[PDB]
């Protein structure tokens, strides 16, 4: 598809896969797609949305992570 929410759709697939291999570099995919959100928030300023594109994309960016690296965890 192209599309960020895929990038959500797929972190099913990363902590489904509950091993470790390629999904440690698969994450560096997701980290690419944060600086999507970002983008338009540097681009813009006066918006009150561009707080929360930020926030949500620093967080998600360390959230995706946290389950992602479960697998290992278990």
């Amino acid at each position: 598809m192209g599309t960020i929410d895929d990038a959500f759709r797929a972190i099913e697939r990363a902590i489904q896969a509950e091993n470790e291999g390629r999904y440690r570099e698969a994450l560096k995919h997701f980290l690419d797609g944060g600086e999507m959100i970002v983008t338009a928030a540097e681009k813009e300023a006066s918006q009150k949305v561009r707080n929360l594109l930020l926030h949500k994309g620093k967080e998600v960016l360390e959230w995706a992570e946290h389950l992602a690296e479960w697998i290992l965890e278990h």
